[PDB]
């Protein structure tokens, strides 16, 4: 047994009103650089889009993009989600100049506009995400624990409806950002170029020399001498010579890790949607500079 959630369009809207949407985001991505200590929300959001797509349970459709939940606070103060209040109070001013489009479509359009913006590869996107009731936000609990290996990794991906060459192209979203102690139990970046979507977690993967230590939570990641860290799952990448060959892949071929990531990453975003049959084509954003904005 699977609920069926149908897209549909925000009444009356095309491209061009989610377009200004989009350019609301990136335009508050510019402005409010300062955020964590420059990084900017760009990571965050991506995070955030994550989150509230990877609830979902492709045996009986629970969880997902769709309904938004992540606004109630079952979802909301999951421990696994602590630090994405920070994107959501990115995304409350955009919410309040358009109030018309729904949660679920502005967390996911957050996801979209910073990869572009930090640019990375277009992401195709489409509308019509639904707000569902309270009763409908899944339980905390279905997103992944970072201290497990590659059989860990593989298994939860599963219900997901993730193989092997889209959960090595999804982690690299990990040259985003970094871990926040109080956040997570680990800390630090896992590159240089971290407001930047490049391939740079596959190169840092392979090249860079890592030792395991524990951190001041007394929690195991592996860290180099470049001040970068990874996580267990991360490092079980290339324990795994399944995981290893795609991370080999990705290292040396930029333009072939933009393309999985932008398919893998709109599946996620859609996963547990049915778009009716006259449903408008995904969506193209231009980006900010494409737009001489
Ligand atoms: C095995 C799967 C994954 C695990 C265990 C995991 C774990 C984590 C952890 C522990 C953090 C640090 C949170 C903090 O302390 O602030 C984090 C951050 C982050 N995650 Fe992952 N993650 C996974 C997959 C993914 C995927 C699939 C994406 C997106 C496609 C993603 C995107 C990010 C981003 C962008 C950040 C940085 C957020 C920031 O800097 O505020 N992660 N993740």
């Amino acid at each position: 047994k699977t609920l069926v959630h149908v897209a549909s369009v925000e009444k009356g809207r095309s491209y061009e009103d989610f377009q200004k949407v989009y350019n609301a985001i990136a335009l508050k991505l510019r402005e409010d650089d300062e955020y964590d200590n420059y990084i900017g929300y760009g990571p965050v959001l991506v995070r955030l889009a994550w989150h509230t797509s990877g609830t979902w349970d492709k045996h009986d459709n629970t969880g997902g993009s769709y309904g938004g939940t992540y606004r109630f606070k079952k979802e909301f103060n999951d421990p696994s989600n602590a630090g994405l209040q920070n994107g959501f109070k990115f995304l409350e001013p955009i919410h309040k100049e358009f109030p018309w489009i729904s949660s679920g479509d502005l967390f996911s359009l957050g996801g979209v506009t910073a990869v572009q913006e930090m640019q990375g590869p277009k992401i195709p996107w489409r509308c019509g995400r639904v707000d569902t009731p309270e009763d409908t936000t899944p339980d905390n609990g279905r997103l992944p624990d970072a201290d497990k290996d590659a059989d860990y990794v593989r298994t939860f991906f599963q219900r997901l409806n993730m193989n092997d060459r889209e959960v090595v192209a999804l982690m690299g979203a990990h040259a985003l950002g970094k871990t926040h102690l109080k956040n997570s139990g680990y800390e630090g970046p896992w590159g240089a170029a971290n407001n930047v979507f490049t391939n740079e977690f596959y190169l840092n993967l392979l090249n860079e020399d890592w030792k395991l230590e524990k951190n001041d939570a007394n929690n195991e990641q592996w860290d180099s001498k470049s001040g970068y860290m990874m996580l267990p799952t991360d490092y079980s990448l290339i324990q795994d010579p399944k995981y290893l060959s795609i991370v080999k892949e990705y290292a040396n071929d930029q333009d072939k890790f933009f393309k999985d990531f932008s398919k893998a990453f709109e599946k996620l975003l859609e996963n547990g949607i049915t778009f009716p049959k006259d449903a408008p084509s995904p969506f193209i954003f231009k980006t900010l500079e494409e737009q001489g904005l």
